[PDB]
């Protein structure tokens, strides 16, 4: 239901032919000065940076009629965002504003916080805020994700993520509020808090609306302007086959990937702020879009890490294990074996993606070389090896899959598996 969405957009902010435009028929001027980056391929995002004095700033100039019949009632503003490396101890920064003359709109950063603000006048104004979960990000909240705010005057302000309704308030009388024609993205700092490192910030797909668009239009506009079936890295860009990725698993994101006696074990991060301890995984394709590197929901593919120097693939091992306390029928142990000129069967597998409001993940099914045997799901767990030279078994963290009727395992977090980018 696009087609009635879009009868009330007023701003469409896109880069088209390497050109960011005004795309809703009003045709806003827009223009840029500065250090501003666009991105040639999907999903065609400007990028701005906070640091120097030719930082970027991309300025938008409504048409004033157009802002005079919309604003006042009813709005909605819309628009996909990344910030690297939101730490949770971020300065205030300003980063799309919309104030004149001490009225307007604003939103701006702090901490975990991205706030959005109705300024009535110097003295007087009404904000709300996403604040995302700080124990579950260490690292900062570096991913893409989908801002949606709400007004009316008449009755709430509202912001959601990713589709979900967030946070919601009373407008209060906002008498003599005036809002600006322009809208200027620029990452300014905050000076009275009262050097830090450079952020950086992505933009796209920037749409004003005329309405208040409610959680079920927001949610149609939000799956949109997504490839669904195209599976996501951790920070929310295309998965790639052929480059490294950190392989976590969502209910252990403080555990990297490790390996002795090629079975693979997980160990507690020493760095928590950073995703830059133990091996990495390079997913490769063997049956999917060949147009292109990009992994989508059922492909089938299997895993290569290279330790050492000698190239291994994940395989789902045959033999019996053993637990402590929980029984281990059909589960084996996912480790790693020497490469050979044949794919056999038992590095294959097929994966689907996973996400949710707060991370993009997948899960991962063994399957045979045409995926017309799915046989079983990626999990982990811990169980009782004995490996590098140990006498007596001992406990560690492997991955594993469970095979059996694995349908009862399908909604547990304990199956969802992110991949992380190798920064070097
Ligand atoms: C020894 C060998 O032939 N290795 C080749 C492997 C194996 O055929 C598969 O990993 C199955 O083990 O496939 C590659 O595409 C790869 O994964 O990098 C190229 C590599 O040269
Ligand atoms: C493929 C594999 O498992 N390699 C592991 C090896 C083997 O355990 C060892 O060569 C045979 O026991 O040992 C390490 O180098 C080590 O403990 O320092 C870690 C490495 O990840």
């Amino acid at each position: 239901s696009m087609a009635n969405i879009n009868d009330s957009k007023i701003l469409s902010l896109q880069n088209r032919k390497n050109t960011l435009v005004d795309t809703s028929g009003y045709n806003a001027e827009v223009s840029e000065e500065g250090d501003v980056q666009l991105n040639p391929i999907f999903p065609f995002d400007f990028k701005l940076g906070s640091s120097g004095e030719d930082r970027g700033k991309v300025i938008v100039t409504q048409n004033e009629n157009i802002v005079y019949n919309s604003m006042y009632e009813s709005f909605s503003i819309s628009f996909w965002i990344r910030i690297n490396k939101w730490v949770s101890n971020l300065p205030g920064y300003t980063i799309i504003d919309s104030v004149k003359n001490n009225s307007g709109w604003s939103i701006g950063i702090i901490s975990n916080f991205l706030v959005f603000t109705l300024k009535q006048n110097e003295d007087s104004e009404q904000s709300i805020n996403f604040s995302y979960d700080i124990s579950n990000n260490a690292p900062g909240y570096n991913k893409w994700f989908f801002v949606t705010v709400t007004n009316n005057m008449m009755g709430n302000m509202k912001i959601y993520i990713n589709g979900k309704l967030i946070d919601t308030i009373k407008v209060k009388e906002l008498t003599g509020i005036n809002f600006s024609k322009t809208i200027t993205f620029e990452i300014n700092k905050i000076p009275d808090t009262g050097d830090s490192d450079n952020i950086n910030m992505w933009i796209r797909d920037f749409y004003i609306f005329a309405k208040e668009l409610d959680g079920k239009d927001i949610n149609i506009l939000f799956n949109s302007l997504q490839y669904t079936n195209v599976v996501k890295d951790y920070w929310g860009n295309d998965l790639r086959y052929n480059k490294e990725y950190y392989m976590v698993n969502i209910d252990y994101l403080n555990r990297y990937m490790y390996a002795n006696s090629r079975q693979i074990v997980f160990n507690t991060r020493r760095n928590n702020n950073d995703f830059n301890e133990g091996y990495k995984i390079i997913i490769k394709r063997i049956r999917g879009n060949t147009n292109d590197t990009r992994v989508r929901g059922g492909d089938i593919l299997y895993f290569d890490m290279t330790i050492n120097n000698k190239a291994y693939n994940l395989f789902m091992k045959n033999e019996t294990m053993y637990a402590d306390n929980h029984s281990t029928e059909d589960i084996y142990a996912i480790g790693l074996r020497e490469q050979t000129k044949d794919i056999n069967d038992n590095i294959i597998f097929q994966i689907q993606p996973m996400n949710n409001t707060y991370y993009y993940a997948s899960q991962i099914f063994k399957s045979n070389f045409n995926g017309e045997n799915i046989s079983g799901i990626c999990s982990i767990g811990t169980y009782r090896f004995r490996l590098g030279g140990d006498w007596y078994r001992h406990n560690y963290l492997v991955p594993t899959v469970k095979q059996g009727n694995y349908a009862s395992l399908l909604e547990s977090t304990s199956t969802h598996w992110g991949f992380v980018p190798v920064s070097e």
